[PDB]
Order: structure tokens, then C-alpha cells, then sequence
């Protein structure tokens, strides 16, 4: 009886022949609900673009549904939680677009630096401005590239041939693997001011979101030319509009918008920005690599193999003693990326205690998502760890041992800096409810949720800290859930950490610091 | 017509049953010359532990002869030199004693500080002086690991499991990766001050031989047991003699002595040091293992697989555009090692121009191998990258590139440090005798035999520095063949290289750098 | 003990005896291995405990057999407790020592 | 037209004439312009051009132009010969300009150009072979490689007040002794020279401005 392979949307048999021959690969009109609805309940996989959703609905008429792929990267079509409730594996194609979207960037450099569309135009309307146009070389120039992840490096190599320096800001890249890729680390700052050109290549998340905004235009360099092919508003849209016509910045390229379905931008009515619908994966090559990788995920999936494009957790792939120590893992390396001065070059994850006689390399792979949260986009539980060390420079190991110093099971999730020095942070989970704690944090113990919006103060003025850490905080009107806090065993030093049930303002940040004297001050959301 | 397996020395069948069934294994008496000789012509692999020699006579002998596989970790009955320029390929079994020898070193520390033999002897005797002895605990002690390679590493973590705070000294593991092992890396003399016990465990090299003089066994903590079951006279024998009568340091465990087969050291005549005649490998499991490793090595160099085992060059595994290259990217490894403040993270092997056309991967592991030498034994010429990654931290990857700037083909060693600075060391080979040139340090150009004693001086007191150099290397009497130098393009500096005809005695290297104001000075050897 | 378990897989007494009185005896030493042997403990009183931990870091798996140890920390230890039969029967290297009630020990 | 993968390498190869001429120690009878590599494929008869009128200022007064040249060569029995090789042994370019004396002695002195600035390099002298920016004022001294040797020359330039910018010393493949070229930031007194030459013993010791 061969398992069953349901073509929702629109991959010809050609694009997915990476699947075996011992499959049925059937097709359905996946927009079409009645049809989808009617179709889907005897497939074993799904795959997927982006014209059909994966939604509850689907998913409760779906009762052998084992895989949902989607042929691309976006994952907006899939309800990924609810595949995750009932156990599907979902996967994508997550580098099957980079090529064709770092070509983009590259057009849009070049388009808006020699101003194709305006000059396209003016022949298009039978006259001869030949005059009036003006471009600028790449040749010799500074180019900033604005996140460091297979993209931004595509890119960086493609402008590097152009005769151009290479600078970038990514704090999510080791500088060891930035200098082998023969790229200059800098401060978003530094980046900023040297640039003659800059290409953004972050992901959104709220770390993200509008990144450079006037402030951060206004300290660029004067005549620079900007593109944006990632994603959204990562370039404030008012503020470039303002700085193009203030003259400040010479070009932009944008394929990208805020808010899409974008007719409307002002951007739209200046001359010297080129702007394109979102395209960057548009492309036959790109959506035929999507089919075609997608189709070895599922190829591997029903083999029962090893699915290193997973984007979440389904079927036996976790035991249930495990399953409810992801999250409070994935916590753990958001909390020692948090507390690193720097970007750690691993993390060694250490299992402790009864969990030891479980099968917890998935724990390996939460640590990094938690790590990385700042560069993953919500959906996505899994990462693929050989694709993360290759391309940032980063990688995780796990350690069991038999015993474990206090409670029944602990993980530790060691943060290694290239100097050799180290952050720990531990958890466990207790109880009925199995809530998730923190338990140490640098040779420090103490119980609290690992929930929550926290504050982290590392600080050398001792007597009255508390005074002076709680009032300036109350008097922003912020209540404190919990707190720990200790004098350091060696030296003049001393940290706390507060649960609160707001984020802290800068300004009142700033007055803590000053006022128990500070080194270091995080705030990092644990939920 | 099944390829012939020729067993010369003492290996079960059933330790080599790795080899397929698609071979006749034979067996002969090894150390029987005449027996050897008469067996060996038809001989397609060639298996031996350490009775039999391999010699130029027994390979001339043997034709069809493709793989020479010592079950071991000594190459001593072997001459590697002859096998590679016959095209032999010559393997050993490298981690195939490291348990056993581990265990050795602990056994040692243990009889040492429990002065077990002596205890044995006097109930052997048929007396009870219990009143006489007295033993040291480990619990809670500090222990010195000097070399931290695979064994040191076993070592470092039995010994931790009895409750004692582990150090090391080893310029050639990152960092990093001591800190993933939950290990404080320490300069040897901070090791020397802090150890209660010290194991020793580096490789015979020049670098190494009498690493622990009686300078250094005068630096110890007084009271201090030291065991060395890693070779020869890495701890001064007469040294170690006159701390362990005049009290110093209390006990020590040997079990390889600075000129074997040892049966007169006066260390014989002292009761608090421990000895064994190089037992460490002398285990079932031990020879087992060696028989079993070298047998699959075998297998895959039959079935015409990579070996990753190998210990040299053979067959068609490297052409012969390439061939001549090995060598001399081996000296850009030692020298961008040398150049280095610390220990790289990886190197980066750029090859340009022709030589990009070639199959140049084995490469990538010369940089390696010559990166490594001051702890890798003369005769072996590979490494095996993903083992030298995982025990000490360092990669290697290669880079192509079409353009050469100058040379028709240039090979660059890129070597990265963890904080992301570069250094660069370029070579080439040119002309009927394809000598090899060095032609670039850090973007500083010239043309300089790759050959000889060089000395590298950075410093920063620039005028008759050249006058001042050259005049005290003189002076000592030393010849200087040929020179490159030049004033840094930024900033007060500047940077000369010397081939010399000898060595540059300890007195003269201070003088240098005290009159030219060096921050660098450095002495290595480009044979 | 451990030192003992030691000098008895190693022959240690026996090979520092034959250098001292100026042989070189090598070729008649055979010692054995013990990473990835199975270690018994008979008995885990608070040295039995400890005897236990150092031998797993050698890589040996630790089967014990005590009555009235508790489980939970037997398994902390990483130990698998057994009859007493069965710990013989798959026992490599054993170490005696105080049993956690002291001396219904046989 | 001079062509433009040419064009850069006028200046180069005026200059290896000028060396090829203040190292011969008499009036050459013959200058040879090799060319070899992938600048064998251009129109490079105008290098020899070159060479001449570098060969000629370093002995001339008043420097010569450029159709002035060869009648001024064939005018001083000098005459001129240029080779066209692709096969480069080293090098991806390289010109060679032979000078060849009355004695039969010769002197080689070879140039290239690479990198993003196209900067003008000397990379050999008679078999001996360097990588020096062919710039400013250079000391080259060909001499008796004993113990002390550099450090004398260094010693001497020191105490003198001039400055190394760069130099590199090649030993000798067959002989006893070595050639060392050196980039200075200021004229050597002939007094510091003919004390250079005695504190080593230079078979030759030129300076030359490479401006």
C-alpha cells in the first residue's frame, strides 16, 4: 500500500521526481477548499506553496498526514503549531532562494546606482536624456552589508569582484568566520559612517524591525546608495523618503515593503529609488530548487530518515520524557547568549541526572535556536546545526553524566568564548505542572520562572543596591515579580536578576546603571 | 584473481576480519629474512606490528605491493621515506593504544603516591612495616597535564573524576577548545608552580625532548609526584634522580626512559619512583586494536577508498602538478604558525592562478601537518583533519581562485585567530628545478629561498636597525645567506626576515631585540 | 582500590621488580584494559559509591550488588544494581567493599 | 596607438635600461628586450624604444627623445634587438633588458608589474632575484659574503644618516657571493661609498634613481 503524496498547489511531477517511485504522487487544486478538503484525507505528505493553507481545518480532515511541505521559505500558510499538536512534521526550503534573491540585491545596486528604470523610460517616451543621467561606480568603493547570513556572504563575495571593500555588521557571526570569509566586523555605527554602499540582509524580528531608521540614515555617508531585498521595514520607509529628497541619500533599491500588498508608497513618486513587487525569489530556478528540495525532505521523512530541513518536532522523533525540556533549553541559550560579552563559539550542553538516560541530542539543537532567536523568525523550533556552525561559525555539543548535584535532573547549557572563558546557565523542570526554572547562573543558585520579561545587572557599588535598583524601577511605575541576587564570591562585584512585568526605558536603564555603578545591563524576554 | 593480504608478524585471523572475503590473507614469519623475501613478491598488502622491518631490500622485493600497515603507533620498522617514493602507502593504527596507555599513566600516579610495588615487595619479604608507608590523596589536589592531546585528555578526565582540579599546558589546543574540556589552560611555568601531580604527555620532537630540566623540576610545588608514560626523556632523568633524593618533588612514575632497552638508570636504585619497561600499550585490548584498526585501513585502500589513516602519499592520490607543492605548503603552515601570536583557529589555503585546475584537497592537509609539527613525528607526512579538528580545535578549509596577481600559480596559508585578525604567508614554486620560493608576509613581497634557519624580527626602532642586526649575528659568528626587509606601510614598525647558516644562541636573540626594540622575534626552521 | 585494581591489571609490583634488579622483561608483561569492561562492586557503602564514579570515568559500565542502597542513588552513580549472580556472571574487574548495612555482608 | 595593456610598462622598462646601463661597467654594444608571458601577445615594439632611451640617459647628457634614440644607439655602436616569447617560467609577464659590453660580459636586469596599482617591480638582477618597487634611490651592491658583511654595509648607510626604506639580499646559487639592493631615503657621498665597497669587497657597488 504506497504512500500517498498530495500536490496542492502548483509543482509539475518533474520538479518533485526526487521522491521515489515508490510513491503515489497524486494533485489536487489546493485554493480550491472543497477539493482540498475532499482530497486531503488520504495523504500521507502534502506539499504546498503558498497559494494553499495549511490551517487547522485542513489538518483535523488530514488523519495519516505525516509531513506538510512547503516549497519555499515563507512559512505564513502553514500553521505550524497546530501541525506541531498533532504531530506533523513540517518542513520548507529554506536556502533554495538564496541565489536568486542575492542576484536581486545585486540588480538593485547596480539599477539604482546607474538608474536603469528612469533611463529605460526616457527612450521608452522617444527622447534622448543621455545628459541628464548620472551614475555611480562600485569599483574601489565601501560596500556595508547589514547581517552576515547566507545571503548578506552571497552577496558580499558577488560585490567583492567589483573591486570593492567589504565591511559588515552582525553580531551573530563569529569574527573568526567573518575574517575567513575576508569581511571586515564593525559596529552597525562604524558600519554606518564608512559605507558608501549598504545592503541589508537581517531577518525581521522585533530585534530588527526598522533597524535603520532616521538616526541611523542620518549617519551615513553623504551620497550613499542603499538597498533593501530582505525583508519589510528594516529601512524606515519615511525616513529614507525624507533623506532622498533632503538629497542626503543618492539611490535606494527596495523590493520589499512595511506593509505589502504596497501600491501606495511615496517612495513610489521619487525618481531616484527603484523599487520592485517583492520579487528576489522570482524566479524558474529558485521555485523549481524549492520543489525539488522540499521533495527530498519528504523523500527522507517517509524513509523514516533523518529530515535536516525540519522546522518543528513530530512522531517518535521525541520521547515524551524529553519533549517538555525544549522550551526550557531553547531559554537556557537565549539566556548565555544574553549574559556573553560576545557571540559564544559553542555551546556545550551538559544533561545531568535522570534526563541522562534519555535521548537528548534535540536538546543540543534547542540551546542553538535559543541562541540565535535574535536571527530566527518565530515559527522555526529546529535548526540545522551543520548549516549554522558552516555558515556563522558557531556549534553545539552535548555531555551526559550520571549524577546530578541537587535536583533529580538539571541541563547546563555552557556558553565558550573564543578566549576560553565561559557562561553557565542551568534549568530544570519540576513538579505537576513540570514549570520550567532557572537554577544557576555562574556557580550562582537560586529557583526562579523561566518566564517573563528580566532584568540582568551586573554592577560594582554594593551597599543600597537594592534600594536604589528597586526604587528607580517602582518609580517607573514597574512591579517586580521576583528577584535573585548575590555578592560575587571574588572581587568588588556583585548581580541581580528581576522578573518584571513590563520592558524597563531606556532612560531609566541608564539612571540604574549609573546608580549601582554597572558594567553590564541586559533585559531579555523568556518567554 | 583476489589481491594478497600478507601477514608478516603476530595478528590473529579474527583480528583481521575486517579485510573482506574478497581477499587471501597469508602469513609468514617475518623476522625470518629469507622467508620474508620469499613471500613478499606476491604481495598486495603487507600487514607487520614491530618484529618485522620494512626496509628498502623487502620493498624492492615486492612488485605489486600497495599498502604497508603497521598495527601500532610507532613507524620505527618501517622506512616510510622508501615506501613513499616507491608509492607505497604506508598506515598505522594512531589512536589504537590511547585507552590503554590512559590507563597506564593512572596506574602509575597511583602505585607512585601509594607506594604500592614497595609495599608488595616487603609483605613478599614476609614482613608488615604498614607503620613505614605513606601515601598521598588526590582528592582535592591540582594536576598538571602537560600536553593535551588524545591520551592527556583520557587522562585529564579519569583524574577528574577523583575529585582534582585539572590544568594543562599546550600552546597547540585552542582555547576554546580546553574550556569545552573544562580545562584551565596555563603557561608551563604557571603549571610547574600550581600542580600537586604531573602527568606528562607531549610527542618526542626537538621542540619537546627535555621539555622538565632540572630548571623546571626546581619551579615545582615541593612535594609534587610527576609521571611520564608518554616517551623517552621528556623529564630529565638525572634531574628527576637528584629532586627525588633531595626530597623535592616525592615520588614519580616512568615507563619509557630516555635511551630504551633500559636496565641500568640509577632512578632503578631510588624506591619512591615507580618504573615500568614501556608496558602502556601492552594490553590484549591494546593489540587487538591495533590489528583491527590497520585491517579496515587496509579494506579501504583495496576497495580503493580514502584512508584516512594514512601516513604518507602513494598511488595515483596525488598528481604530479600537484606533488611538488606538498612541501612547500607544509613550510607556509609552520610559518604562518610561527607569525602567529597564538595558536590559529583554522587556516584558510587559497590557491591561485594555474594550480587552481588541480585536485589540490591534500593540501589543505600539508598546511595542517607542517601548522602541527612541533607535535607530529618526523616519518608521517598526513594528518587526519577531522580527527585534529575534534581533539584540538583547528580546521582547514581551500579556497580556489582562478587569478594569481603575479606568479602564473601561488599558493597562500591564510591563518585566522579566534579575535579575527589574519595572518598571510604566500609561496611558490618555479623553474626546471621548481624550487620553492616564499614570496609574501603580509602583504610584504619578495623572493626567498623557502630553506634553512630563518630569523623574523618585528620591532619598532627603525634607523641602522639593519647595521645593528646584522652586526651582532656576526659578531656570534653566524652567516647571513639572504635578507628581506622593509618599514611597515602603517605606524612606527618594521620587519626584517634572515636566512642564517645556524641556530641564533639565547644571549644574541635578546641583544637583537633590545637594540631594535623588537615585539617579535622568532626562529624557525624551513627544512 | 582503584589504585589496586590498577597495579593488578598492570602488574606493576611485578614489572618495577624486574627493572630493579636489571632486566628488560617487557615481553612478558600482558596487562589488561579496562575501558569498556563491566566493573562490579559488591557492596556500596560510601567507598563502594566513590570506587563506583572514578571507575565509570574510565569507561567502564558498573553493575553493584547492595540490598538496601537506594536505587535512586544507585542510579545517580550510574550504576546497575543486581543479584549478586548476575554481577559475577558479567563481572570483568570486582571490588569488594562495605555494603550500605553493615555486615549482613557474606 | 601604444596600447593600453602596453602603455604602463614604458615607464618600467625605461627603467630597467636605465639599470641594465649603470651596471654595465662599460658601454654596451648590444641591449636585448625580452618580453615573455602574456604581454608577448601586445604590440610591444615600443619597449625597445624604451630600453634605448633609458640605456642612453644613464650615460648621455641631455636625455634623449623618442625618434632621437635609435639613431643616437646606432650612432655609439650600440644596437638594440627585442624577443616576443609567451612561455613566462615564473612570472605571469616579465621583461628582461639584456646589455651585453665590448668584453662579452652581460648584465640582466628584469622587471614586472601586478596588483591593483599596476606598481612597477624589479625582479632580477643577473639571476639573483628580488621584488622591489622600481622607485627612488637604489643601492645595489654586488659583493664578498663573509661574516659581518651586512652588518657593515647597515652599519656604515647608519652612521651616515641614510635610510633603508627596503632592501633584499639574495645569496649566490654558485658562488661566493651575494647581491643586495637597497631602497635609501637620500644620496650615498661617494666618501660612504668607496667605504662601503672596502668594508665589504664589491665586485660592484652602483647607485641609481629610479624616479
Amino acid at each position: 500500500s504506497l504512500p500517498v503524496v498530495l500536490i496542492a498547489d502548483k509543482l509539475a511531477p518533474s520538479t518533485v521526481a526526487a521522491l521515489g517511485d515508490q510513491v503515489e504522487v497524486r494533485w489536487v487544486d489546493g485554493p480550491d477548499r472543497d477539493k482540498l478538503l475532499a482530497a486531503v484525507p488520504e495523504a500521507d505528505a502534502l506539499l504546498v506553496r503558498s497559494a494553499t493553507t495549511v490551517d487547522a481545518e485542513v489538518l483535523a480532515a488530514a488523519p495519516k498526514l505525516k509531513i506538510v511541505a512547503r516549497a519555499g521559505v515563507g512559512l505564513d500558510n502553514v500553521d505550524v503549531d497546530a501541525a506541531t499538536a498533532r504531530g506533523v512534521l513540517v518542513v520548507n526550503a529554506p536556502t533554495s532562494n538564496i541565489h536568486s534573491a542575492a542576484e536581486h540585491a545585486l540588480a538593485l545596486l547596480l539599477a539604482a546606482s546607474r538608474q536603469i528604470p528612469a533611463a529605460d523610460a526616457s527612450l521608452r517616451e522617444h527622447t534622448w536624456k543621455r545628459s541628464s543621467f548620472s551614475g555611480t561606480e562600485i569599483f574601489g568603493k565601501t560596500v556595508g552589508v547589514v547581517g552576515l547570513g547566507r545571503i548578506g556572504q552571497l552577496v558580499a563575495q558577488r560585490i567583492a569582484a567589483f573591486g570593492a571593500y567589504v565591511v559588515a555588521y552582525d553580531p551573530y557571526v563569529s569574527p573568526a568566520r567573518a575574517a575567513q570569509l575576508g569581511i571586515e566586523l564593525l559596529s552597525l555605527d562604524d558600519l554606518l559612517a564608512r559605507a558608501d554602499f549598504i545592503s541589508v540582509h537581517l531577518p525581521k524580528t522585533p530585534e530588527t524591525a526598522g533597524l535603520i531608521d532616521k538616526e541611523a540614515l542620518a549617519k551615513t555617508k553623504p551620497g550613499v546608495i542603499i538597498v533593501n531585498a530582505a525583508r519589510g521595514g528594516l529601512v524606515d520607509e519615511a525616513a529614507l523618503a525624507d533623506a532622498i529628497t533632503g538629497g542626503h541619500v543618492r539611490a535606494a533599491g527596495l523590493d520589499v515593503f512595511a506593509t505589502e500588498p504596497c501600491t501606495d508608497s511615496p517612495l513610489f513618486e521619487l525618481a531616484q529609488v527603484v523599487v520592485t513587487p517583492h520579487l528576489g525569489a522570482s524566479t524558474a530556478e529558485a521555485q523549481d530548487r524549492a520543489g525539488t528540495d522540499v521533495a527530498e525532505s519528504v523523500r527522507l521523512a517517509l524513509a523514516g530518515e533523518f529530515v535536516p530541513d525540519a522546522v518543528n518536532v513530530g512522531g517518535g522523533v521525541v520521547n515524551e520524557e524529553v519533549a517538555p525540556w525544549l522550551d526550557l533549553v531553547r531559554k537556557l541559550g537565549v539566556l548565555a547568549g544574553v549574559l556573553s560579552d560576545e557571540l559564544p563559539v559553542s555551546l556545550s550542553v551538559q544533561v545531568r541526572g535522570e534526563l541522562a538516560a534519555e535521548e537528548v541530542e534535540v536538546l543540543r539543537l534547542s540551546a542553538l535556536r535559543g541562541l540565535f532567536s535574535a536571527v530566527i523568525e518565530d515559527a522555526v523550533t529546529f535548526v540545522n546545526a551543520p548549516a549554522l556552525a558552516a555558515e556563522r561559525g558557531v556549534t553545539a555539543e552535548i555531555c551526559k553524566a550520571s549524577e546530578s548535584p541537587n535536583h533529580r535532573s538539571v541541563v547546563d547549557v555552557r556558553a565558550v568564548g573564543a578566549d576560553g572563558s565561559v557562561v553557565t546557565v542551568s534549568g530544570t523542570l519540576y513538579g505537576p505542572q513540570l514549570s520550567q526554572k532557572i537554577v544557576q547562573i555562574n556557580g550562582r543558585h537560586f529557583d526562579l520562572r523561566a518566564q517573563g520579561i528580566n532584568l540582568i545587572i551586573h554592577y560594582v557599588d554594593r551597599p543600597g543596591a537594592l534600594g536604589k535598583i528597586g526604587t528607580l524601577l517602582g518609580t517607573a511605575g514597574v512591579n517586580i515579580q521576583a528577584a535573585q541576587l548575590s555578592e560575587d564570591a571574588e572581587g568588588p562585584g556583585a548581580t541581580i536578576l528581576l522578573r518584571l512585568d513590563q520592558d524597563v526605558p531606556d532612560d531609566v536603564r541608564t539612571a540604574i546603571a549609573a546608580a549601582v555603578d554597572a558594567y553590564k545591563l541586559e533585559v531579555v524576554d523568556l518567554s
